[PDB]
């Protein structure tokens, strides 16, 4: 019927989570490029954004924005936020903390040079003594293949996306944490997660000074 | 029986909505204060905050950390989080709005002085703007007396909060919005809400410049 039609521009900035869930899902989704700030005022006057900002996601008959809504919804459907709240209350408290870590490493580009050098020892004092001992511990904790009871979530598949971006920054960072590596190696071989991870999909490359600046110049940031 | 426990700092922080929404669902709560740097490492090295950061709330067995973990968990347990998905994920949308409206507010003291006159003139803007025709645009448009289907949400307690901060910002930003001045009244009716309000209760004041200084301290920001 209907696939899910993303609107975005084309870069991985806040829309990436969810093209990594809906492809580890198997669900199959157009993407709607704002190339100029023309693109986004349309968009606007149309009356397609509550808040006339993007992500913005056509699912269902509705004109979603907000990621953490875009992502609740389509963990829900396609059930992989859990089987009740108490397991989406670990599913949650690991998420939010990937979620700040990704900020951190999202926003280091648009970062001011004077403070980049800052930023990135912070960043990667953070991955080694806070967030990736906190991973490693849980998955020690029961021994088991996923994070959350022991079946495949939103929080195994939003882990191992950033996994890919903190090897990006520096490859040594994951070395002293096995299980991490571990669930990175059998999460990217899932069928529809290894579809993804191959070229020609829609996943997107990291940003490059020139895209950068146009971005910049229509979202203003 | 146990009744929620929740750890944080004696202020609002990020640790008032919680506050609002337990008392708006007539749980009752207990607080532990941090007082000070001592106080936060002795609930790190009690292994009790997994990414060694507050708000954690001690609810159902659980050490819950990050503010919408916390959050969503009880918002669920007291069907306060809409009937179905979709229901779910117009209040997802909703409130993440209020969230980002509500963070560039509760950082405002933290601003730099050279800053702060632009700051606060883009807020007001954005309140002007963006936010308010936004919800006074969804009660317009069904016309009942909630924003969630026609029944209490903890997005209409998320929206009273924030209007309350506004209020304080500038009590004439709401004046063009009577919608949102009508919802401010009804739920700050409501029994719970209205206990709330009154002299006594858990609710907190705005920082003061010796909290600020202090709060800073222990939590480095
Ligand atoms: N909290 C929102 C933030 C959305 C956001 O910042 N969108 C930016 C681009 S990434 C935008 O459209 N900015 C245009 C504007 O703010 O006018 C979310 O998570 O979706
Ligand atoms: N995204 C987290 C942020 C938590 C946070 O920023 N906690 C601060 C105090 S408000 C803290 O404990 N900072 C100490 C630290 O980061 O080491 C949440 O929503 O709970
Ligand atoms: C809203 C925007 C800024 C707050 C945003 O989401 C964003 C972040 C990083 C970005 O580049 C880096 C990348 O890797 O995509 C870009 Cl292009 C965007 Cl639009
Ligand atoms: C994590 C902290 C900042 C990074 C935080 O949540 C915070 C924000 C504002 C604050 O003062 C303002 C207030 O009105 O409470 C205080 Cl005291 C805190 Cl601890």
């Amino acid at each position: 019927a209907e696939k899910p039609k993303l609107h975005y521009f084309n870069a991985r900035g806040k829309m990436e989570s969810t093209r990594w869930l809906l492809a580890a899902a198997g669900v199959e989704f157009e993407e709607k490029f704002i190339k100029s700030a023309e693109d986004l005022d349309k968009l606007r006057n149309d009356g397609y954004l509550m808040f006339q900002q993007v992500p913005m996601v056509e699912i269902d008959g509705m004109k979603l924005v907000q990621t953490r809504a875009i992502l609740n919804y389509i963990a829900s459907k396609y059930n992989l936020y859990g089987k009740d709240i108490k397991e989406r209350a670990l599913i949650d408290m690991y998420i939010e903390g990937i979620a700040d870590l990704g900020e951190m490493i999202l926003l280091l580009p648009v970062c001011p040079p004077e403070e980049k050098d800052a930023k990135l020892a912070l960043i990667k004092e953070k991955i080694k003594n806070r967030y990736f001992p906190a991973f490693e511990k849980v998955l020690k904790s029961h021994g088991q293949d996923y994070l959350v009871g022991n079946k495949l979530s939103r929080a195994d598949i939003h882990l191992v996306e950033l996994l890919y971006y903190v090897e990006e920054l520096d490859s040594s960072l994951i070395s002293s944490f096995p299980l991490l590596k571990a669930l990175k190696t059998r999460i990217s071989n899932l069928p529809t997660v290894k579809k993804f991870l191959q070229p020609g999909s829609p996943r997107k490359p990291p940003m490059d000074e020139k895209s950068l600046e146009e971005a910049r110049k229509i979202f203003r940031f």
